[PDB]
């Protein structure tokens, strides 16, 4: 069982992912929660580089994938083997939406690169937290984060197109309040998990 | 015109601001140098409060802003009208980096409050003296004053985040020696002030 949250910054991926983690453990499941990039010793150091160093979009993409690669081989695959419910804050769709639709890199090449890093491991379900950029931005400012509106509009559209073209993605209206967004997530999850 | 020095404690703001004051004065400009908080009679009164009283972060911000308001209308605006070169040891950027990224207050609100206190008066150029926190702390320690490392790391990052989108902000590598740093400041200044 692999559950992946996707969506633009400010969509509430980290908060909802944590809510789900606590919720499922309480129900008796063995669960893991990882963030991308990061999640492993090597992955976290790369996270630093990515968020502090001046990088061209290509080196950036390669570093995101190397982090993903390490996380997959070191923790995700072994977790799934032990029947743990793995929850990901961000995953493959975001790489495509940001690097592809946002920065202009080739989507098929990104898909091929994602495939390589994850050894073909895909989510049983992907929760796309959709939300208008303006609301996402307000929420980010509350945490003193300021993102590029123009860039995010492109990324938002990218996610929505991806939600149509591929398997197991449920679009969640993440514009509402926390508990309501979370309840909508549980309902989408009732289709793969019994809650 | 107005020149502002910004940066964490130990980045050499006071030392370099004084050096610039001397250099400009010898060149023939009529110069004024003020340090916040303070600069006025009421400001000093607020300065002691800020230094000798337990205050929540919101009250602290309002008193800083009040000292700035008084200094702006009593000295700075009149100085600028008289074509005096005004040099500031600390200014609006520091308030944002410290109270916002440092203590967690709303960055957007702080910027708005900055604007109100200054009546819109902004620097022709802002010199952000960037330096690694451990180096600044070393320098502060040799003066036998100690600052919070965890806090400054947040503040330092804050200053750099601001430097990316705030107007007329020049990042000076303040990790160098005194004369080479001042040389950099003078080069940075040549773009707005033909000394």
């Amino acid at each position: 069982m692999l559950i992946a949250f996707e969506g633009i910054d400010g969509s509430g991926k980290t908060t909802q992912a944590k809510k789900l983690y606590e919720y499922l453990k309480q129900k008796g499941y063995f669960v893991s929660l990882y963030r991308e990039p990061g999640g492993t010793k090597v992955g976290e150091v790369l996270r630093e580089i990515l968020l502090t160093e001046e990088l061209d979009e290509r080196t950036e993409l390669l570093l995101f994938e190397a982090s993903r690669s390490k996380l997959i081989e070191e923790k995700i695959i072994p977790d799934l083997k032990r029947d743990k419910v793995v929850i990901l804050d961000r995953f493959v769709l975001s790489t495509i939406a940001y690097q592809g639709y946002g920065k202009g890199l080739d989507v098929e090449f990104i898909k091929n690169l994602n495939e390589f890093a994850t050894r073909g491991v895909k989510p049983d379900i992907t929760l796309l937290l959709d939300i208008p950029v303006d609301i996402a931005l307000r929420r980010l400012k509350e945490k003193n984060r300021f993102e590029n509106k123009e860039f995010l509009e492109k990324v938002r559209k990218g996610f929505l197109e991806l939600a149509k073209e591929e398997e197991n993605v449920v679009v969640i209206d993440a514009s509402g309040e926390e508990e309501e967004v979370f309840k909508e997530i549980l309902r989408a999850l009732s289709g793969v998990l019994r809650v």
